[PDB]
């Protein structure tokens, strides 16, 4: 029955996607950015200049206090609320109602992003990293338990809509054969990275550099982002890779962007990258290639030139690996919490390289897998 939620989701990788939501009786409509990297179930329930509405926890007949305050700080931005428990649905989700814990967010930092149509967050993450602490059942957990719903969900990005199948996994929303990486820990969808190559060549770190202090993956941070030694060996291999022409340094940092005059763009020169996950048997691992059309974000031209600008969405980390939106985006990823794993497949919309593909492939023999985890 999951033809119904094709498509349930809206946005870009830069800007967030979000799902509709409603909250509270009779019901309010909002727009719910997806985060697999957080646990908390928030919304905007005060006036602000980039709110074009929010949650009015007044106008809801089943709305219910729970007296006590709440902080959320983010990689970037961060709120604070009340928390409250209301009845919730997805109107283009699964047939149901839940009442669940919803943070009532009534002050925040750069946060709510201008004109992203978004007004709150879903936190599909485990309770251990849920504020104010494990006790605050996340959403999805919720669900699985108020009604019928199995244990997982996938999400199918589009770069430049998606679709996030509630419940189950949708066939027809990729190619080939899903391949599944055991989840790690269950409080962040923590995964390990065995292997590292780039244009083919390994970039033959200690493993445990990959996943220092962690490797998540998260539909609510933009970039590819890896930890300090990794991010420099990767910007290196990069840069001698596309060495032919010449780029700001503010580029590498993905602040400046770089154009080229529509359709001149020369993919050819930017290396795809191979990442390899562990994989469910003995000594036995898979990778995901990303090609350069995914990690060169596509951004709106400061100027009135009709050229092709993009910035480098790959960014240095101190908190460990996030395979963000960018990586996701042609990958048909799957979050099976009831086998602890998490499966990847070729989108169906992928994008179009000449003559590179982005690929899932397996298997492949690792040894040792279990010391790339870090301690
Ligand atoms: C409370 C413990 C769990 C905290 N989890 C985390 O911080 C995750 C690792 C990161 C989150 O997944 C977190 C959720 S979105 C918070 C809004 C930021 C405005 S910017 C945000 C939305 C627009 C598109 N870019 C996004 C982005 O790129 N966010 C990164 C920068 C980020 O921060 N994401």
């Amino acid at each position: 029955s999951f033809v119904e939620m094709v498509d349930n989701l809206r946005g870009k990788s830069g800007q967030g996607y979000y799902v509709e939501m409603t909250v509270g009786s009779p019901p309010q409509t909002l727009n719910i950015l997806v985060d697999t990297g957080s646990s908390n179930f928030a919304v905007g329930a005060a006036p602000h200049p980039f709110l074009h509405r929010y949650y009015q926890r007044q106008l809801s007949s089943t709305y219910r206090d729970l007296r006590k305050g709440v902080y959320v700080p983010y990689t970037q931005g961060k709120w604070e609320g009340e928390l409250g428990t209301d009845l919730v649905s997805i109107p283009h989700g699964p047939n149901v109602t839940v009442r669940a814990n919803i943070a009532a967010i009534t002050e925040s930092d750069k946060f709510f992003i201008n004109g992203s149509n978004w007004e709150g967050i879903l936190g599909l993450a485990y309770a251990e990293i849920a504020r104010p602490d494990d006790s605050l059942e996340p959403f999805f957990d919720s669900l699985v338990k108020q009604t019928h719903v199995p244990n997982l969900f996938s999400l199918q990005l589009c770069g430049a809509g998606g679709s996030m199948i509630i419940g189950g996994i949708d066939h027809s929303l990729y190619t080939g054969s899903l391949w599944y990486t055991p989840i790690r820990r269950e409080w962040y969808y923590e995964v390990i990275i065995v292997r590292v190559e780039i244009n083919g060549q390994d970039l033959k770190m200690d493993c445990k550099e990959y996943n220092y202090d962690k490797s998540i993956v998260d539909s609510g941070t933009t970039n590819l982002r890896l930890p300090k030694k990794v991010f420099e060996a990767a910007v290196k291999s990069i840069k001698a890779a596309s060495s032919t022409e010449k780029f700001p340094d503010g580029f590498w940092l993905g602040e400046q962007l770089v154009c080229w005059q529509a359709g001149t763009t020369p993919w050819n020169i930017f290396p795809v990258i191979s990442l390899y996950l562990m994989g469910e048997v003995t000594n036995q691992s898979f990778r995901i290639t990303i090609l350069p059309q995914q990690y060169l974000r596509p951004v709106e031209d400061v100027a009135t030139s009709q050229d092709d600008c993009y910035k480098f969405a790959i960014s240095q980390s101190s908190t460990g690996t996030v395979m963000g939106a960018v990586i996701m985006e042609g990958f048909y990823v799957v979050f099976d919490r009831a086998r602890k794993r998490i499966g990847f497949a070729v989108s169906a919309c992928h994008v179009h390289d000449e003559f590179r593909t982005a690929a899932v492939e397996g298997p492949f023999v690792t040894l040792d897998m279990e010391d790339c985890g870090y301690n």
